């Protein structure tokens, strides 16, 4: 019932290295199934004082349930891409909104950002929902801009704006 | 009358570093018109062995004319982002047609892409029309993804495939 | 009640980690609340010699009660920026007042500081009541310093000088 | 007649260097006035990819007039700082004034700044005028902020806001 | 028998150690039998952000069973090398079959490649029998390509392709 | 009418860099025809003291006229591949069929080598003549292993033994 | 009633860590008492090949009682200054005295220095008694030489020489 | 009759050299004189961003003449020491007193140092003279704390104060 | 009774410890009988990659037993040098005899060279008989080439090579 | 009573600490008795390599006796410095004695030096009768080479040579 | 007619370099007359504190004429190897014999060696008289030591002593 | 008639280059007589900071005539090692002696030591003649301390102390 973000930290990322090397839950980040740890490890110290991204644990009632991370965070165009994931047994329970929100909070509130934008695969119909109700409109679709489990996807690209977010939860 | 691209080279860089701070110029890549010399000379040698793009000087008749870049060149999803730029002093000769075709056939005919795309202003009626003519489509209404000059605009997505353009200009 | 400083330790840091990622706290800093601990443990090593700056641990009776910082430390302009933190669980005891001049006869008599200054939310009435008792004046109010969850906010800059302080202090 | 903004470049250094040990004029940024060359020099190519700077010559007619600079660039909260120097030699002949909108203009129409501050001696009233004239409100009055030439110095902080700037120049 | 391939990890280069001492498995990989631990740790802690190979663990009911990698994956021709190995212990229960395949699936519908090779021995025919099976043809022999114990030996370069492959798993 | 190997000198590589984006001469090679001077640079360097490859000029009276290498010589299993190009306006008299036996002489005569190979394409009927000619055999033909200049091209593996060449030249 | 001089080892900084932020102590020594561990650490690490200084730990009946070190030993000159500390709790029991003498003894027997001096606090006549009791005199006077918790405080500069301490313990 | 201060610069280490290297001079400053000019020139660039020190090159109309330094800059106690050189061609022309004026003027106005002192031998009783006229006081007679040119020399330590300094150049 | 060789690895370093301090051993390898583990250690490390040895550890039903390494491995003329040893207590049981021969394979029939060689003392006729049996034959007599335990040796040169190690075993 | 010599080992360390601080015997070795342990671990570190020294400890049934070195091993010159410690519990059994010549041994038959030479104390009569025994002639009388504690002292240089040693030991 | 050794100066690497290059003359070393310009001076570089060595040009009248290298310089068994090039304009004048004096006197009167050693090849019969000349013997015939020019060469290593050079020589 | 001592300097260099390829003249040092440029000069760069020794040319009336040198400066026992080339064609003036003395008012005024000392060869009478006139006295004699041009050399260790050469020169 309660839920949380806080840091992607060190001692999680054994948990996300599982995550990570999950074709069916990679597949809709786009992100090459395959990662050993210690790429991931060297990767993660690489980018510790990389002030364009924040990735973030989500906590279910202090349980590991999945991931968000804000990337790409542009400061003179003020905005970031939004990506964001639940484990598998965590699906279903209504987290992916919750935690939704929350990155929103964090890029509008915290990081004063202008515009978030997310991708998605065409597809993926519930996903497009959650983010239709959530306020985030439709700006493209790229037609066949990945190669996934061995075909051309096309993915849709969704955005919503700082006022906006703002004026609907104030 | 003739036109190469050939690449962008250390004794080039003063030139670019002229247009690098033309701000009318530089507004057309949405790109901040600030490049002090010394930061440009690093860039270029951080980037020397980086697969992830090449960068084209393009001659008329053996002159200096502008610059072409294959950008964010990805394999897995076999596309890359290409821009132009025809110095002020060479434009009204049809020399940007002239290098999207060169560039084009670069990516298409050497790199192995599939999908080659560009990101114009929505005001820019000329450009967005020259690739309309190549074969080109709309694939996106980025609203506001930069903040240029005081204000927010809007680019626009355009791609074009490499069966297309094969089978075209066979 | 036994109150003293002493300087932040490594061994503190995980102390300091919980502390930086409270929102309720961090808003009142400044401060982005999002610290990973391998950040946080980078730049404690990256300022151990930086002479600019004094952090210390709040002890009450021994166990470690809030944070007391002098950072900006200008000798040749002989001021230097006071912060205070009193955690959660240790508020309303009259730490805060005791801590804060604790700091300030720090400042102001090992380390010859002419000038201290600090900077408050206009809405933290509670902190105001502080500085006034212990001295200090409003020398600025800064319109829309910072950003802080949702809106900008308006800050205090208030400030107190050795001869205030030593001739209050025998 | 014609003025413009270019970047602070490798070879504008000794020029830079001149100024910097003017004690006259140094006493406007509250600098101490003592460089060696070679301090100028390393400290240049430290900041090089130091975003949260950006360092202009001011140019009459083609010629070195002066430096006006921003620095302490914040994006997250969308600020920054702002100073300028003209030469002796070119002094009295409109160009603060000048140099000063073209800078705001960077920060306004380039960065994406939303408020613009600068700090001023009480007793260069000169300066104080020209800035008020271009719209820049008194915000605080740090005392005792510098020891200079002999004595204690009163800074007035001033600030301007984009939307301020923007609806006074479009 | 449940069967599936994860990255080469740290934890598994001992498991790695034996089979690269062991001569008879060696010999088909035409690999000297000769490593020391030291050596590869070293090299595979070298080659960790090499994107140009992916090596991975077969495992089957969890156990670990055996290796297959591709290696020299050139995305610009887009094509790789294919290796496998069954640990002896595991042999003769249709592993090979399946992580092969396992593997071809990998290439084809996750690296986006045209062209997977091999290199086996003319002698090999238990590993000939399982390609052919598998649908891979005949492209080369290379004459007397490796001196492995004692004598020169006759190398068969097979290959498949990606619409002979895509065209026959749906 | 005199025929030379030397060294592939430092001073040498500007006329290196030129052969290295001529493009009817770069598909001969497989090889992508985009070279920056810096990378050409930085990569010879790098393998000053790569003993797997010997690089070398060709000289016809005196006069740089094209370039022989062997690559990826391999001294366990003793082999290297072989490729040379001569330059456009020194073809067609004779050079490359000198260049050729000057090289095999040294793989032979002097590296000690077992076996050398080279790559041609499918349709590059002269230098096959001439390896032909040479004592070449042909002894695989790769399908599809090269997509250069907008299609894919298959590519002959041709080889020559030791004893076959001294057999043939004492 | 045993007393002896041991190097200061990396194991007895601990000890040090807590006299050095003791302020009664510290303020003796004119120090800062101000040292987070790790500063200690990374400067005594530093100075372990620093042939200018010896730091010892004083020794009571195998206890660790005080710390004496020679510091700037300079040897074209032979001079060194000295500097003693005892526990607060092994106060008053003879040891500044008798560990005093072990420091000349060093001074002058082992590391050949012609002159030893001291600086003490003017008001600290316990400590000059000691001093004038081993026939240090007083060379200087040193008005303010130092701020100490919240005051100028003057300075005795006292000294001894090795043909004194010599002659009276021969 | 034209006599200022300006920071030591590369340029001017030649001329330092010279003076480095003469007994006659050195010897005031109590100052081994041997230097090769690639130890004073590593020497002064391991100093560069030294804090601690100011160097500076006395001129008079235009003309090197001598050398001042402000060392041991200590912002806690707010005192530096300070020494001067007038080369030997510049003597009997008034230039030190001019010069230590301007020293004085440096750390009290500009440094906001408290305590100014400098070190003279006891048989310098010109300089001696110049700074009783100029405000300063005895404060140690330093005994035998140099060895000089084959004895051991005493150093008289002067001071002077702040308050002193305005007070009277007001 | 069974006999095999295996890489020197790491952990075999303490027993390579203890014979390389063994006077009565180490003379037989002309070794000077010293080695601190650190240096071993160290060696070891800088050999990792070294291309031109191999060094093995030998056991005798999973004992170790003894050293045979092989050394200044060239390739271009296809020899090497040939080394052993057996741990004393396990002497006389026909080891250096099966343990030269697994060599000799390695030699031959992994690492294809052409000629194996080695040095022994005159004075050592049982391993002369070893090497004379093996079908090996004396190339040179070396006159006093080793200073060993207070003189002079002779030094005997003996051969074998691939055709007849291969012929012999075959 | 076994006595051998073995290699100064890491894991000797501090039993060569507690010798190093034991004035007593460091008088002898004219060595200043002032060592702490991360100086000896960083110097013993640095000279692991250094081919021109020989460290030993003595021992006696295989416990740890004292310390035995060959240093200043010049190989041109062909000669030594031999330098012995017994540690005080061993004293008086015979030991330096036999260590001694072990040591001499090792310097005239392992490392072929023509001349041993050691410096002692005029005034250690027990070392001198042992090295007369042991063949030693005096050859230099050095004047008030060393002070140590206290004052001046006399050394006298010993030698002996490989003929004198090797026609004595059969 | 007047002939010296000197030492190989970096001036000198250029005529090093065009031997180097001579297949005729780089026979003699048994040599890959292989090299790149950057290959030797990064060599040269390399070496110039490695004592095992002394590379010396033979000067006559002046005029440098060819090479004599010490190398293998051993101090324990007191040999080295030497080698010697005279270049091909200056063959015919005596000059190697002249050449091998002085440098058998350099390793026996300034090295202090006992033994000196040469390889040459069995069908040079022409130095092999020199040498036997010289006092050198035979004492190995290194069979197949060397791959040259298309086939196996002997070699034989010549030695001459210490005691028969000095005592012939006198 | 005019004589000097200065620093030895980098611009010196290839004065010293020439005196140490002197063999008549090193042979007087003990010194091998070989040196590459290149191995002076970064043995000179490696010793800038090296407070153990100081080198000094020798001029006479502004001409370089030779070398004196300080080295194994000791500044505990108070001693260094004292030698002197003058050149050749310089030779027999009396420059020895004046630069002797210059050298040792040097080591006596300036560096504070207590003892200079120095090693001759037995058969340099001139010099040892020189050393007497001057007042060093016998202390040693080294049988067989070097092995130069051919044969073991006996040195002469003479001394002189401070009280003896500071008596006699005022």
């Amino acid at each position: 019932h309660s839920v949380k973000l806080r840091p992607l930290e060190r001692e999680d990322l054994r948990y996300v290295h599982q995550l990570d090397n999950n074709a069916s839950v990679m597949r809709y980040w786009f992100e090459e199934p395959y990662e050993a740890f210690v790429e991931l490890s060297d990767l993660y110290d690489k980018h510790i004082h990389d002030q364009s991204e924040r990735r973030f644990v989500v906590e279910c009632d202090g349980e590991k349930a999945g991931l968000v991370e804000l990337v790409e965070i542009n400061h003179v165009h003020r905005r970031a891409e939004f990506q964001i994931i639940i484990s598998p047994e965590y699906q279903g329970k209504g987290l992916a909104t919750r935690a939704a929100k929350l990155a929103m909070d964090y890029g509008f509130t915290v990081l004063n950002l202008y515009k978030l934008y997310l991708i998605v695969d065409k597809e993926n119909e519930k996903a497009i929902h959650i983010y239709r109700k959530l306020g985030f409109s439709v700006e493209g679709e790229l037609m066949h801009e990945f190669f996934i489990n061995g075909q051309y996807r096309n993915a849709i690209r969704m955005c919503i704006f700082q006022h906006q977010y703002l004026a609907e939860h104030k």
